[PDB]
């Protein structure tokens, strides 16, 4: 069933996946010396190709790539067209690796045809809480134990193949070179999440998204009218008034985060990720990174009161090409990122993403089920989507935890 998954350290199956008490590798430990340095073999029209993502014109080549060739709906209505600046943040953090962004062209003319990214990230991964006591029931809590430290290990995404490329077997060349590269590095793990079911998952949440601009929404068909709307004698000016927001934020004290912000942003996002069984650890130059503004990219406020950060928040932009319509091309989604609330509900907090989200031009607010994320769905009127983000590792056995016990934002 799998020809490539049935090759790779993973398990295999949700029955494999119930045996699993422990947290750790797959695969046979394995030396940086046991790694060749040629790269994987490719066929002889092709190449592998290290684009700079930092430089622009290499940003903007796999930005085309990804423009044309990404994630799509079933009925081909909308594609994710990341964009160049956020390709630029995503994929160059503190310490990443240049080597890990791997591209292959066509030979002849250099015509740009799949590409796969890896970025470090430090990862809490060891055995989680309910396997923890069930380990203690059974006298077994050395074993249990033996990967709590956090791990540098890999995050991937952004794996495309051009579409004229696609069923000929050319993802797992792709993968098995990142795989390579990422082995001559010394890390043997990696984290990575698809829409796609695939062997096996050690999470799954459900998609959930929140109209700002409900109008436009049903207008490119991304939203409907809903059945109870028709009831009334308008029915769009019924669903706008029931998705309205204020036009300023509500909480006293919010703004803006600024790089002074950093320690005390660290402390309280670091305080509350602990509290999940898989989550990252972040230092200051990695707050620095995801979390202060970037035009166009990422947005994220504090609520300061009395010269005390108390509460933040942070949100992202994916855009989406509207492929079929004549009002619009773009569909501008914010998606929920990291928050910590120590001084107000996260409601509170909460709707003051929505409101500065509506404020800034956004059409829909996106986010899945993890972290406490299901805590304000009802009262901020998020509605359950049609998709799941499954949350796979490379080389690492895991049991089954639920979605809200997932600290990890992947973009
Ligand atoms: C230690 C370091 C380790 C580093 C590596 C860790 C692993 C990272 C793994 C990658 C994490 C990526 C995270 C993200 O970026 S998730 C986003 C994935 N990208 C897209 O959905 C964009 C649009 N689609 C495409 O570009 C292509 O359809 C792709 C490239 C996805 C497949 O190309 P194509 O359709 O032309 O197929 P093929 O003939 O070449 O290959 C078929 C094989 O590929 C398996 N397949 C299909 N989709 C996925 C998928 N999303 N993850 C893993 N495997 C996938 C499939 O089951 C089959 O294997 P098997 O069923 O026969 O066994
Ligand atoms: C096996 N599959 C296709 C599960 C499909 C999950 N994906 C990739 C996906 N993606 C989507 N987008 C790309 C929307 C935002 C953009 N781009 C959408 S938008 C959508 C409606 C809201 C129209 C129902 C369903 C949907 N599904
Ligand atoms: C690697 N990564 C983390 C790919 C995040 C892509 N994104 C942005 C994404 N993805 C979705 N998927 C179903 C996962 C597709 C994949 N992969 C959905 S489904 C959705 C609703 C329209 C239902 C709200 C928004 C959405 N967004
Ligand atoms: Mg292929």
């Amino acid at each position: 069933a799998h020809a490539f998954w049935s090759t790779q350290p993973v398990p295999q199956t949700e029955d494999e996946t119930e045996k699993i008490v422990f947290a750790g590798p797959m695969d046979e430990p394995k030396t940086v010396a046991d790694i060749p340095e040629e790269p994987y073999p490719i066929a002889s029209t092709f190449e592998w190709w290290t684009p700079n993502m930092e430089a622009a014109d290499d940003i903007h080549a796999i930005y085309e790539l990804l423009r044309d060739n990404y994630v799509e709906d079933d009925d081909s209505m909308f594609r994710f067209n990341y964009s160049e600046e956020f390709l630029q943040w995503a994929l160059c953090p503190p310490n990443y690796i240049p080597d890990w962004h791997v591209a292959v062209r066509r030979k002849a003319d250099k015509k740009l045809l799949a590409f796969i990214a890896g970025v470090p990230v430090t990862l809490r991964m060891g055995t989680p809480k309910y396997m923890k006591v069930k380990a203690q029931e059974k006298g077994e809590g050395e074993e249990a134990a033996k990967y709590d430290e956090p791990r540098h290990i890999c995050e991937i995404n952004f794996l495309c193949v051009h579409k004229q490329l696609r069923e000929k077997r050319l993802a797992p060349i792709l993968i098995k070179e990142a795989t390579r590269r990422v082995n001559r590095t010394n890390v043997w793990q990696a984290v990575y999440t698809a829409g796609v079911l695939l062997p096996t998952p050690y999470a799954s949440g459900q998609y959930f998204h929140r109209s700002l601009n409900p109008e436009k929404l049903v207008e490119i068909r991304f939203s409907g009218i809903p059945a109870q709307y028709q009831k009334f004698q308008n029915p769009m000016a019924m669903l706008k008034r029931n998705y309205q927001l204020p036009s300023a934020p509500k909480n006293s004290g919010l703004r803006e985060m600024k790089p002074s912000d950093v320690p005390q942003v660290r402390r309280i996002l670091m305080n509350y990720l602990d509290s999940f069984d898989v989550g990252p650890v972040f230092s200051d130059a990695e707050i620095s990174h995801y979390l202060l503004p970037r035009d166009g990219v990422v947005f994220t406020y504090v609520v300061e009161n009395d010269k005390k950060v108390t509460d933040f928040f942070s949100f992202y932009r994916i855009p989406s090409t509207v492929i079929g319509n004549s009002n619009y091309n773009l569909l501008n989604a914010a998606y929920v990122h990291y928050y910590a609330a120590t001084s107000i509900p996260l409601h509170q907090l909460i709707l003051d993403l929505l409101i500065v989200a509506h404020s800034r031009g956004f059409d829909v607010c996106n986010m899945v089920e993890i972290l406490d994320n299901r805590s304000f769905v009802e009262q901020l009127k998020f509605g359950a989507g049609d998709g799941h983000l499954r949350y796979y590792f490379y080389n690492w056995a895991y049991p089954k935890i639920k979605p809200s016990q997932v600290a990890l934002v992947m973009l």
